[PDB]
């Protein structure tokens, strides 16, 4: 499993499944008209979870019937697999879901259809998902997770590939950004009407040395202090939390991020 | 300009317009069923351009009727304007279209509706737009363009804001990347079901200094190389600088990119 593909999950499966006669009528029954595009904290979202198993089994049938094209995730993923001739025994897939039932719905179906096709997969959820003042914290968190993963698998000697096709815009923007930073092998994308997948350009991108110099000596100073003696050799730590490089959590607010610490170590 | 907003334009307007009874039937008449989602080099795309004025006038009516919500671009843009209370007088808005008739159709309608609302706007077209082996060159080109605007207005002392909402995924990803690099004030995004726009987090990001130091030394020798002096200070031009930093390279000569030349100047040299 030395070929890992990371992807977001969206609601493509939901929206494409309203083509199926059986699905449109069963969904229309539960009153789930626009179930692919609803507010993250919508009443219709609870409808999806109490019927979750009912809907999960319906979409498996639609996904087996339609194949690749039923969903953005599977369409782009399997286009890329055949393009790059990846073996299923040497293959691993990471699906990130959001904290919404339509996203976990699509995630669960895609995970099942992959393991049925003979492809190992793993689900995951950025729990920090709603709009009001949490959405920015959510993409912050998903960025922190993906970038750590990419370094971890890259240390083992995995070939990491990034499916930037599916999920919300910011979700996909950060998945390519983290890939560029953590040195992923490829970032691919496939538009609905493309024949096969296309590879995005990769600029050589790093954390700005202005902040990076203070991160070097952050670890050396026992990391976390007060105000003056925390800025004791020139560490603006509130500035560091604003640029999402350090975490506060409590009173003092001195917690070097787990990816940041690991990325400094790759000056060898 | 005193608060500049750059955006991509997609086929949101086209897709949302098939709600209108007049639009659905007139579009269905021209056989433009899925006109929001067609291959960039599709026959249906020519259908759009010979009826362009007919369709341009139809969508103006729909856009005046619906307002903001008729398109992603206008919905996210005007949500941001009211959020950040930009006085209409000082606004300038930069819409990039792709090289497809549906996109320029959307663009033209949006340009007209903005100038009618009292907002200065300007169209643009990334001409290198098709799938086969041109799409990566096209987003390379859009990235080259949108980098420049950010540097220009930021040097003048005007603020700059990026609408990462609209257009294809790569188009929006590189619009935010450029913003992050060239030091734009904000990058905002609005999901179709959000109340108003949300501001994306900002890691402090630049081009890695290991490549940056090789790019400074390329500049000093007037660009366009092949061999012998191809690794004179440690510059692999068809290998490491084939990561989109050098143009052509494998055919004719190996020249450096017009954005990277201007970016070495903007980072103090
Ligand atoms: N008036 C407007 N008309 C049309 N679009 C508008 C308008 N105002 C704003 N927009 C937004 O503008 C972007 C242009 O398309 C859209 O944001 P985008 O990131 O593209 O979201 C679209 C899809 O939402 C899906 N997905 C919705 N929930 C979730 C969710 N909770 N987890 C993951 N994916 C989700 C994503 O997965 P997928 O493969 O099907 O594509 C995306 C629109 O939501
Ligand atoms: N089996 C599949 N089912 C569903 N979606 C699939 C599938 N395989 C791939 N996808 C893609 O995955 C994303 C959603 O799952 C989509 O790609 P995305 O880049 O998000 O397309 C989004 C919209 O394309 C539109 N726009 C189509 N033309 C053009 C064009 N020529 N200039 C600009 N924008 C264009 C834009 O309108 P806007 O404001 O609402 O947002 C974009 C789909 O094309």
């Amino acid at each position: 499993m030395n070929k890992v593909h990371v992807s977001a999950v969206g609601t493509s499966l939901l929206k494409n499944s309203l083509s199926a006669d059986n699905v449109k009528k069963e969904v229309e029954d539960l009153g789930l008209k626009d179930w692919d595009r609803l507010k993250f904290d919508d009443d219709r979202q609870n409808k999806i979870r109490d019927n979750f198993t009912t809907l999960k089994d319906l979409l498996l049938n639609f996904l087996k019937s339609k194949g690749k094209e039923a969903s953005a995730e599977l369409d782009s993923l399997l286009s890329a697999i055949e393009k790059l001739q990846h073996k299923k025994e040497e293959l691993y897939v990471f699906l990130y879901t959001t904290n919404t039932w339509n996203s976990k719905l699509a995630g669960e179906v895609i995970k099942n259809y992959l393991e049925e096709e003979g492809i190992k997969s793993e689900l995951a959820t950025v729990k920090s998902i709603s709009s009001e003042e949490t959405f920015h914290e959510g993409i912050e968190d998903l960025f922190d997770k993906v970038i750590y993963k990419i370094l971890k698998f890259k240390e083992e000697g995995k070939e990491v590939y990034i499916n930037a096709t599916a999920g919300l815009k910011p979700e996909t923007t950060f998945l390519t950004l983290a890939g560029l930073l953590a040195g992923a092998d490829l970032v691919y994308y496939k538009y609905q009407e493309f024949n096969d997948v296309v590879f995005l350009p990769s600029p050589p991108i790093t954390i700005s040395p202005r902040y990076l110099e203070w991160l070097i000596e952050f670890a050396n100073y026992g990391y976390t202090l007060s105000e003056k003696k925390a800025e004791e050799l020139g560490i603006p730590v509130r500035l560091l939390e604003v640029r999402n490089l350090v975490e506060r959590k409590g009173e003092d607010a001195y917690r070097l991020k787990d990816w940041v610490r690991k990325m400094l170590g790759i000056y060898l």
